[PDB]
Parts: structure tokens; C-alpha cells; sequence
């Protein structure tokens, strides 16, 4: 293969921790309300600002290879955070260049870095048991605004908007960010099944104010293929008028003659249909049709395999809907029923779907929200006076999102960074096996010190000196390195998901301790 | 053709033994429980991270040609003892560097580097006698699990799920390893013929716990071609009906006509049927419903050669199973009948195919996996909190499982670096021709002892005195490297499988003594 | 054309002698028992080892246009050698080199170095004369074990196992070498007319043990085209059941109705028939099958030219086999019966045929191997430890293979270079015509003690001691380089095939012998 060039030992691991140094260094300004932003070049157009630990780290490669090493697997460590939790990045960096500057320091001769990952990863666990020991699963919905608030680096607004949205959507509901074109931020909720789709002809309308299409207990019909008709929707507008309910038709098109039918029998002997076009495009309006067809009831006629045809239609055949409203636009079709037991299942399926597939074909994600908007989705138009702002914005209110739903899911616990150094003398009435894992110890237990001390120092103050002030104090109490001063932690709103503080940790000293057990180094010659 | 540089005699022979130094002294590190781990930069993504001796030494190749050709020769070695055993890759590694140097040194003028390694390799076919001599086969499934856990440096969560794996699909059934999702190791095991493919119509559901189609003593039709028509499909229902079982098919697809009497036949009768695609693959699905047929007892319809018509069927050509499940995304068939004698037939004749050369379409595997599905086979989802741990330890994995298997289908011998080391005495009483021969075995005399002299270096201590420690220490005891003490080793758990020992001693001979034959070397201009 | 650069006299002679004293240096060291490998870097893969000196003198280019050019007449020398008798390789480099240096000195103002050509011409052909004198035909298959042994470099398992083979497919029967994958060397010995095919269906068993169709004193059906018939295939059924013998049918494929035709014949009445496809592969297939037809006696239906017709078969237009065995996978025939003149004048156009088709679509050699021979043939399943190994021990079996080949076919004669020291005597009664032929004469005499004298110097004695105590000594005794003492040469199996010592003589003064007619030399620029 291609030539390479290989390293040994201290030398090595002064290299690769050099790399994690400056990653970390860059990564640990933004920790804490006093924290500071990122600027990261882009290539093609202005500059990212950024307070996000993981953002700033993905930014970072090296040109000395040994020193990317260290530097890929930091922002490994901050990515994995990301990934499984949304928020906690700085922190996990912070603890992995801890865990690792620590961990290589301690290696000798005789020593065996192995067995010091096998005590490093024995302190993890007996840390985050207590941990799970200190959790408080949360109950007032201040709290809720609370985690968001600290989350969103101290903006009341940001966590008042979450908390408003997580109420009216649910705490296990759909809520999703996107940029505002307005100044400020705007919470719109959407109920239904809401797609960008309107009625074909203007003479469908009914209401004259608004001209929209108005209808409450209707019928929905379903067709995967065009509708030219060979009239195959005349018995499907029989049983409509048979039943005296309003039929809405979503198709491929409806076109030639079925419009006409449609028109005719709506402008004279007023009946009441619509009909529009599939929401699109090709093999997505396929999987949308079926969504619909399985959250409305009835199922989707044309050409799956099982053909089931237009002229052999039954009422169980088409679907059920509490209200529907269609415009020029867009059509929203509210309290469709079906099997809520399919439906879960179908979301179920699709998140599992989503999961495992990374194109960023994002469309995935809009055929979740139609399906769950039968709870109600939100929308957060978040907004700033320019592109970057919004997109800084955007970054912390989607950590704040995240965090929230991690509180709400597994527990809240100290924040600040007391809520790992609670858990030394959990580590203090440890039994260790040998001295390997007694070092292993010992780095977490001088690991668990750094957040607090981190969010301290970038405020301007002698962390460490507040961080045995901490230590002295009560546990209740912390310091609010906002405001200068020590509090009540809980009483005074400074809170951190458990799931964030259990993450960050096991993450940050998985791959750190693995890091420290390295003895040669291979890489490319450049 | 391309213009080249020539290099003659102990002065090439210096470079090439530089190249085989570096990279044996990079291998090295790894070995034994105190042993160290080696990064190594990826091109497109995050390092990797190894104890693997093999991949550490494919790793590595270098800018000057010679020590290149060096470099070559040492990870053939590694990777011809990784492919015929699986284990024993640093050690091959150290005992060729072993080998090649005390093999450079002693040629000199007048001497036969050829007979030389006819006399090397007199003393490794020598010393394999002795080998097989201290063999002994392995009874309690305890020592399962002691192979294993040594094999995965020390982690005895690896080596009790491959006992309970190897307990639950026998010792010489399928055990597979794959990436967890979960942070810890599963095990999970599949009873049946599993493949990925559902009903074509919810309308074959009959639990509605679940949402399955279950079945018992059923029969099977297996068609390679789609069944569309009626004509084709009614009989295979008629027989069906007749004897009062419930019928599976499998097809290219099922659809057309066939298909609608097929859940109208369900709907009504309430007749026992259920319909899914082949498994799915051009060529691969034409295998594949040969050997659900062989396995099922019975044939496969649709056109081979001999076509049988789907028209005319008979009992004995359909196919009988115990019991069957499908859900939306998949297909299990259990307990089915046919020849013992055939099935095993294909078992042989797919891994005397997969044991040649159509590479890396691993389906192959995918195949025998399930034709050997009803004794079991099990899937080992490795956890891990990051893709970097989760490889290195999936690495350490199969490690142990290829060495769990050498050691239940060959004999076991004593670990550390003992077991050739015991075998000495046998070279003390050979009767060599000449001179030449008299250096070769004195060659691998020495080469013997490196092993356990590595195993010991790599945890700090004076490796060679404890060599000489456990020579002049009975034969039952050696030196446990992780405790730092020395203790009888069978008792211990201190183990190696013969296979890999065998392997990795003979390879590495092999190439090395080949190697010091050279006199002069022809390389490639930059 | 392209820019060029010249060059005159002995300087440019020096260069041009500068490189074949390179090249010839590199190959030298590989001659005899106590010879030397050559490492060559591959631009792919793992460098190759070897002991043979044609393929170290191709893999030498030089940079030095000048050296090239004397590099390229010197593998063009060996390469001649190689081809036109497999072995004496390194022993033609030497030569080579001996006559172009003692040509190069020799010449001066007065000197005609063409004349000087002349005579060393005449000199071989009157040592090639006195080696024809001295040749002893081949008897006894233990001189056919030495003379490979000796070519193999002293692995008496090589020139045994080659016996066996040569006394079990004949002295002129065809073996072919291949690797194995097992660690030791197999001979597999093939008798009949194997191919790749097997049964069309499986009804056409014979014998339950094993799964083979097993017929004797059968019939062979031919069918270039494919038989869906149309019952073309009848007649050959009636023609058949009527002389109560077996019938086997080669086509490109046998399906439709006649197939049904076969396993309903085959199924019911007790009828013994057999389908088997084509060899099959587009316009070879076609040469294939007129192969088996030449052989079994009889013809080909289809479309050549004239066009046999199946419809109209007669027995004389069938087959005529001994003995048939067809498998899943495989088809044998054997002992067909047809005009043995027709079928060696088959073999005579096929080789006439590959040997000037340089294609390297080498299953021409396929079609040699299949029209089977007298006795049968052989294949030699070379093992090893490792590929390098595998290919080295490959190249010197290929050796022994060749050389065994010419010491039947032409002679054997002293080993050690003693066969060309005798025929000094001979030079000594020549009568030159000039002063210039003398010197030629002088140069070939002087050449001849080359091959024993390096032999020995490799042996790391004062090879030119040697020589001349070989000259004072007897006819019979020569130096035994590996015992390193004289011996009786005949007696203790030291022998060469006359065929390699003529040809390598031949060879190398006929192309050096040009090389020093030289007087102005023409190279490209850099
Ligand atoms: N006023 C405050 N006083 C003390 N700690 C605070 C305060 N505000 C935020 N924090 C702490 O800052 C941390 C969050 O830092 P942040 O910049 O969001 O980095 P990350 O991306 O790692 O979450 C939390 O652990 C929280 O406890
Ligand atoms: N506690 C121990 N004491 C002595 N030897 C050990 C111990 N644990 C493992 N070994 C030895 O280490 C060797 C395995 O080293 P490993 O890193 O797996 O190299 P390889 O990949 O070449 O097998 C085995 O021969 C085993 O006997
Ligand atoms: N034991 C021996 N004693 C003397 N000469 C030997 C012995 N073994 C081989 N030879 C000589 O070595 C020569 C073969 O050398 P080899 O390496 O095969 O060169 P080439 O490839 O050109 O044939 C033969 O001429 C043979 O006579
Ligand atoms: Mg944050
Ligand atoms: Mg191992
Ligand atoms: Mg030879």
C-alpha cells in the first residue's frame, strides 16, 4: 500500500496530545454563560459563528498527521455527545483531553495502560451510578424552562418559547427549528395532516371568505395513479352522496372527464367534493399516499401489487376525517381515524427507517411530521437580524430542544458541573485490584473536578479555587459563575439533564482511555 | 521494461532486516496482557485502534524499497498465520524477525543459507512432533471459556458469551460477529431459516398479537419464477386444502391473479396460506431457494434445465416444515424435513466453495449460515460507547471465537510462551547432516524462546531471566505476566490452542529461512 | 526520429561490458547446490525469490543506456535458453559473459572480429559434436529421478515425485504444475477426458453412492447446437435402446421437450441415458466438442460448413467410450475408441498451433490436456507455507520438469560443468584458418571451464583450483560441490541433460559472439 512512517512511545503520545490540547483549547472557550464563540471559515460563502463544542471540533483537522490523530478522535468523542444526547459537547471534550493528558502522564514501564482503562472505565460506572442516584425526574414545566434556558446559553425567551411549545405539542411530540424570515423568533404549532398541495379548480370553494374549501366528517380517497377517468370515480362520488358526506380525493392528478364530473355535480346540485393533486414527488408520494391512507383509514387505490381498483370501491375502502381545509396552496386534513396501534407502528417504522439511512434526504423527516401531526407538530421560526446570527441561534436552540427532551426522558440533576463532583466520594469507597486501576481512579477522580473549574475560569475567576469552595460547601449549593456568586444550584435555575452529564463522561473516557493504552503510531507520509 | 537499482549481499541483507526489525519492533508492542495498543491513521476517517498483530503489520509499508521488501515478507507472514488460524499473528511476527536475523548473522563465506533452511526446517518439523505430543484435547467447556478469555487478553465477559454461544449452537456450529448499537456485548441466537422478507398482503396476518403469519406442520412451494396466473397457482392450493396444512410460498414475486385468489381463498375459506418474495438477488436467489428446497425437503419450480411446471405437482414435491413466522420485514421457517444426508451434502459444498477465491461477496456466508440454521447459529452484537472501541474489541472478538474453534478441533497446549519452549529438548536430540543444517536448528533453538521473553518484556521485566526461570521450573508451570508471578499454567487458565502455535511457528520459519537465503536484491528506481 | 547520441570503440564496448558484468553477477550467484536466491521487488505485490537466472536477468534494467543495451542481449540470451530447453539458464548467463569479456579483450586495429565470431562458431559446433559423443541415452528411471533431483537443487522429493508421475503418464505424456493449497506436494494423475459439466438433472443418477451416473461400452451424441428440439433427439434414442447400450449427449444445452423426453425415458422403462452441457465457452466450445468427437470417433451436429443434421443419425456417426462417470459438477469419459492417426495428427495441430499463437488464452493447453494421452497426465500440486515459497519451489519443479523432458529426448551427460571441460581435447585438434578464428577458438576454450569454476566459487572454494584438478583427473570423477569432495559423477547422480548443455553453449556464444563484432553504438537521449 502506500508508504508510511511510524512512531514510538512518549514521543508519540506527546504528539497526538499536543493535537487533543489544541482541539480542546479551541473547543473549551465556549463553556458556560461567560463562554465565548468560534469563528470557523467556510469555503464558499460568510463565516459560521458558533458557541457549539462538537461545531468547533468537526472544523478542526491538523496538518501534522500525529497531532490530527489525537485531534480526529476528540472530535470523535464530541461528535459520539452530539449524536447521542444534543448537548454536554464541550464538556466531553473537555473530559477527554482531561482523561487523556492525565492518563499518558501516568504511563511508565512497568505500568499497564490496558488494565488502566479496565479501572478508568470501573470509575465510570460507579460514577454514573450515583449519578443515577442524584437524578430528579422532572415535574413542573418551569423546570422544563429552566433546563432549556441554561441550555440556551441564559436566554429566558429561547426556554419560555420551548417550554410554550413542549405544552402544547406534548413532551414526547414533534418539535422542529427552522429560520425565520420575521426579526424575532416565532412559535407556529400545526394540527392535522398538513401538506403543500391545493385544489385543482377554484370552483371547489365553498366559503367565500378566506376561498377556502371548508368541510367537517368527510370521506377521503386515496389513488396512487392518475385520474383521467374511464369513470372510475363515479362510484366513489355515489357512496359519497349516498352517505351525505363531503369527499375530499387526493390523486396523482384528476383530470379530463373526472374533473369535469367534479364540477359539474359541485356548481349545480351543490355536492360537496374537492379534489387534489398527490403531494409528490415519484416514489416519496407513494410512501406519503400510504402514510395518509393508513392515518385517515381506508386504503390507497392504483398499483402497489395488490391492485385494489377505483371501480370497486367500499366505504371501508376510503377513509375518515374529522375536518379538512384546502386552499390554493396547501391542504390540512384534521382527526382522521384509523388504528392508532397501525399508526405508531408506522411511525415506529419510520424512525427506524431514518436511523440506519444517511443521505441527506431529509423528506424522511417531513413524512414524520405529517404522521405525528395528529398530536400537533411546532415549528420555531427563529430569527436575527442576519444569516450567522440565525444560524448561532439556531445551533443553541436546538441544543436547548435536546436537552429538554433528555431531561424530561432520564432526570435532571446539579448543574454548573457540581453533579459530577458530588460523585468523588462515591469513587472515594472504591476497591481497587492493583495499582493500574488505582491510577485509572484517580485520572477520573481528577477529571470529574474539570467542568466546573473550566466554566469558573472562562468567567475570569480562579476556578479551582471555587471549585473546593464547591467541594467544602453543601450539596445543594454551587456557583453561579453567571452572577459571581455562590447559590442554591436547584432553587436558582442552574440545572443539567443527567443524560447529558452520563454521556459526555462515558463517552469522553471511552475513547480517551483507549487513547492512552497506544504505543506506536502509524501513519501516511505526506 | 522499468528502469532498476541491484544491491549485493549482507549489505541489502542489513536493509531488508532494518525494514523487518521496524516493523516486527511495531508489531511487538501488542503482545501478551500487559501488551499495548497501536493506532493507525485511516485515510478517509477517524484511526483505528489494534492489538491485532496482522493489521498492525499490514499497516506499515516504507519509502525505502529494500527494508519495503522486508516489510513485504514479515506481513506475509502475519497475514498467511491470520488466514489459516485466525490468532498467534504477533508471535508469527516475532519468531520470523527471530528467525531472519539469527539467520542473516550466521551466513557468512562457504556457507549454504539453502541448507540452512533445510535444517530449520528440520527443527520445526521437530518441534510440531513435540507439539502434538503435549497436546491434549479439550473436554469441559470451562476450558472453552479459559481459551477464549486469553485470547481477548483477559476480558472473561468474552470468553463466557462465547461458551454460552458455543454451548447453545455447538461446538463446531455458527457463531458470527457483528456491531452492537446497545453499550454492552448480546448475544442473540436464530433457530430456524431466517431471511429478510415479508408478506406481500397483511391480509395473511393471523395472531393480530404481534401482527404475524404463524403457522405449524406446514408445507412450502418454492417458485424461481413469479406466479401471476391462476393456472399455475390453484393446484399447489388444491393439494393444499386436500391434506388440511397450512401452506408457505416463496417466489420471484407473487402477484397478478394468483394473488387475489390467494386472500380471497384467505378472507374466505379462511384457508391457511401465506405468500413472500424470494429472498432477492439475481443469481443469489436461485442458490438460495435451493437450499430452503434441500433443507425443506422438496424442489424449486421454474426453469434451471429440468423445469418442473408449476401445473403439475405432487406432495413430495412441495416441502414440509415444523413451524413457520412472517412478519412485514421477514421470514423464519422451522424445524424442516428433508435428507440429513443432502443437506449436509450442501453445507460441504458451500464452504469448499466460499474456501476459494469469489471474494468478499459474502453472501456466501449468508447462505451457509442459514442452511445450517436448524442446529443454530448465534450473533454476537458487540457494545462499546464509539465506533473505534467497538473495532478493536470486535477485533479482539473474533480473535477469540477463531481460536475457540482451533482449540475444540485440534488440541490445547500450555500459553504464555511455554509451549515451545518445552519443546527444546526435542531439538537437543536430532542428529544434524552438516554444518549448515547444525545452524539452523540452533537457529530456531533460539527462536523458541522469544515468544515468552516478548510476552514478559512488554509487562517490565527481565523477560529472558524469567525464560530461563520456567526452563529450569518444572513442565506443568510458567510465567503469568499479568499477576507478575509465576503459577502452573493449565490451572490458571493460561492456555494457547496447538493450531495457532503450530501456524504461526511454521509460517513464520517458512518465510523467514527462505529469506536469509538471499544473496542479492533488485528493486525498483524512485 | 528521435534525437540520438553515439558512441565509439572500446569506451562504449566498456559500458556495453560493464552492464553484462552486472546482470551476469546478479544471475551467478544462484548457480549449483550452494547457489544463492534473488530477491525482486514486484510493482503489485509481495517481492518474489528465485533461483533461476533467466528470470533475475529479465527483471535487470539499467538506467545506462549503454549497459541496457548489453543487459538486453544477455536476458536476450538467457531468455533463448530458457525457451528452447527450461533449464541451463545461469549457466548460458556465464557463458555469455565469458565469451563477450574474452571477445571484448581480445580484439585490437588489426583484429576482424567477425572472423574471430567465425571461429568461435566453429569452436562450439565441434564441442557440441564431442557432447553428442559423450552423451548416454536415458535407461533407467532412477537416472530420470537424478537428473531431477539435480535440476531441482537437491529435493529428492521433487525428482521422486516426478518419476512417479513420468513412469505413471509416461516418458512423452503430458504433466502440468499448479499450486497447491496444502502444505506438502501432491501428484494427481487424470486419466480420460474431463470437463467442467455436469448433468442436467439429477433423475439421470446411476449409482446412490457417490451421486455419480457410472455407464460403460456407451454411445456419445455431439451437438453443436442446442436441442430444445423439435425431436431431433429421437432416432439417437431408437438408434440407442436398439443396440442396447448407453447413451451420453454433449450440447450446448438440452432442454425443452427433449429433456422431458430423456427423464421420462430415463424414469419409467429402465432406459440409460445421460445430457451434459457444452464445455461451453462461445467459439472454444466449438473446438472443444470436435475434439471429443475426433477422439470418441464419430461427429459433431450443427453448424459448421457442412451441416450434420440430427434427424438423420447413424451408429457410425455417434461415439464409441469405454467408460463414462458424470457428477454434479463434472464429466469423464474414457477409453473412447477412433483412428489414433487422427487423433495424434490432432495433437499435432494443436501445438503447431499454440507454439506461434503468443495469445496467453492459454486454454489451448486445456485442449492439450483434454485430448489425453499415453498414459494420461499429471498434475503437480506444489505446497508450502506461503506464496513466495510456493513460486520458488514451482520454478525449480517446472526446471526439473524440462530437464527431465530433454535428458529422455536427447541425453545426459557429466554434471558439476564437466560435460563442456571434456571437450577441450576437441578444440585442441582444430586447424584455424587465421589468426582471428584462433583467438576465437582460445575464447571458447577458455569459456568452458566457466560453469564449474563458478559452481565451486559459489561454494565458497578456490573454484579455479578445482577446475584443473578436475582436468588432471580422470573422465568419470568430478567435483561434488555440495559434499565438497571428488567423486565418480555418473556413480553419485551428478548429471546433466545434454539437450540444456548444448543449448545454453549455443545460445550464449551465438549471441555474445555478435556482441563483440561491435565497433560504434547508437542510443536515445534522456
Ligand atoms: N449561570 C451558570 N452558573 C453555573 N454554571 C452554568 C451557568 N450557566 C450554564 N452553566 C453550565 O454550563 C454548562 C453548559 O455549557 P455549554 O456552553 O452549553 O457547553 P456544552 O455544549 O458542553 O453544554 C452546563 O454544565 C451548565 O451547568
Ligand atoms: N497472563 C498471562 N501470562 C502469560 N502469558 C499470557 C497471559 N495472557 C496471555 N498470554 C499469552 O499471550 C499470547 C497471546 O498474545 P496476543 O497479543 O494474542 O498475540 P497474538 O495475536 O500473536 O496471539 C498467548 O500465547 C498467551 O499464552
Ligand atoms: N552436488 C553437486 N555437485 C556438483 N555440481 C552440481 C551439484 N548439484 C548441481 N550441480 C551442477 O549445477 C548446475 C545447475 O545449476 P542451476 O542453478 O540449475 O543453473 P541453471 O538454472 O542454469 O541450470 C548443473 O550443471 C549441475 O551439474
Ligand atoms: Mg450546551
Ligand atoms: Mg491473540
Ligand atoms: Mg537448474
Amino acid at each position: 500500500g502506500s508508504a508510511k512512517d511510524v512512531k514510538f512511545g512518549a514521543d508519540a503520545r506527546a504528539l497526538m496530545l499536543q493535537g487533543v490540547d489544541l482541539l480542546a483549547d479551541a473547543v473549551a472557550v465556549t463553556m458556560g454563560p461567560k463562554g465565548r464563540t468560534v469563528i470557523i471559515e467556510q469555503s464558499w460563502g460568510s463565516p459560521k459563528v458558533t458557541k457549539d463544542g462538537v461545531t468547533v471540533a468537526k472544523s478542526i483537522d491538523l496538518k501534522d498527521k500525529y497531532k490530527n490523530i489525537g485531534a480526529k478522535l476528540v472530535q470523535d468523542v464530541a461528535n459520539n455527545t452530539n449524536e447521542e444526547a444534543g448537548d454536554g459537547t464541550t464538556t466531553a471534550t473537555v473530559l477527554a483531553r482531561s482523561i487523556a493528558k492525565e492518563g499518558f502522564e501516568k504511563i511508565s514501564k512497568g505500568a499497564n495502560p490496558v488494565e488502566i482503562r479496565r479501572g478508568v472505565m470501573l470509575a465510570v460506572d460507579a460514577v454514573i451510578a450515583e449519578l443515577k442516584k442524584q437524578s430528579k425526574p422532572v415535574t413542573t414545566p418551569e423546570e422544563i424552562a429552566q433546563v432549556a434556558t441554561i441550555s440556551a446559553n441564559g436566554d429566558k425567551e429561547i426556554g419560555n418559547i420551548i417550554s410554550d411549545a413542549m405544552k402544547k405539542v406534548g413532551r414526547k411530540g414533534v418539535i422542529t427549528v427552522k429560520d425565520g424570515k420575521t426579526l424575532n423568533d416565532e412559535l407556529e404549532i400545526i394540527e392535522g395532516m398538513k401538506f403543500d398541495r391545493g385544489y385543482i379548480s377554484p370552483y371547489f370553494i365553498n366559503t367565500s371568505k378566506g376561498q377556502k374549501c371548508e368541510f367537517q366528517d368527510a370521506y377521503v380517497l386515496l389513488s396512487e395513479k392518475k385520474i383521467s377517468s374511464i369513470q372510475s370515480i363515479v362510484p366513489a362520488l355515489e357512496i359519497a352522496n349516498a352517505h351525505r358526506k363531503p369527499l375530499v380525493i387526493i390523486a396523482e392528478d384528476v383530470d379530463g372527464e373526472a374533473l369535469s364530473t367534479l364540477v359539474l355535480n359541485r356548481l349545480k346540485v351543490g355536492l360537496q367534493v374537492v379534489a387534489v393533486k398527490a403531494p409528490g414527488f415519484g416514489d416519496n408520494r407513494k410512501n406519503q399516499l400510504k402514510d395518509m391512507a393508513i392515518a385517515t383509514g381506508g386504503a390507497v387505490f392504483g398499483e402497489e401489487g395488490l391492485t385494489l381498483n377505483l371501480e370497486d370501491v367500499q366505504p371501508h375502502d376510503l377513509g375518515k376525517v374529522g375536518k379538512v381545509i384546502v386552499t390554493k396552496d396547501d391542504a390540512m386534513l384534521l382527526k382522521g381515524k384509523g388504528d392508532k396501534a397501525q399508526i405508531e407502528k408506522r411511525i415506529q417504522e419510520i424512525i427506524e427507517q431514518l436511523d440506519v439511512t444517511t443521505s441527506e434526504y431529509e423528506k424522511e423527516k417531513l413524512n414524520e411530521r405529517l404522521a405525528k401531526l395528529s398530536d400537533g407538530v411546532a415549528v420555531l421560526k427563529v430569527g436575527g437580524t442576519s444569516d450567522v446570527e440565525v444560524n448561532e441561534k439556531k445551533d443553541r436552540v436546538t441544543d436547548a430542544l435536546n436537552a429538554t427532551r433528555a431531561a424530561v426522558e432520564e432526570g435532571i440533576v446539579l448543574g454548573g458541573g457540581c453533579a459530577l463532583l458530588r460523585c468523588i466520594p462515591a469513587l472515594d469507597s472504591l476497591t481497587p485490584a492493583n495499582e493500574d486501576q488505582k491510577i485509572g481512579i484517580e485520572i477520573i477522580k481528577r477529571t470529574l473536578k474539570i467542568p466546573a473549574m473550566t466554566i469558573a475560569k472562562n468567567a475570569g475567576v480562579e476556578g479551582s479555587l471555587i471549585v473546593e469552595k464547591i467541594m467544602q460547601s453543601s450539596s445543594e449549593v454551587g456557583y453561579d459563575a453567571m452572577a459571581g456568586d455562590f447559590v442554591n444550584m436547584v432553587e436558582k435555575g442552574i440545572i443539567d439533564p443527567t443524560k447529558v452529564v452520563r454521556t459526555a463522561l462515558l463517552d469522553a473516557a471511552g475513547v480517551a482511555s483507549l487513547l492512552t493504552t497506544a504505543e506506536v503510531v502509524v501513519t501516511e507520509i505526506p
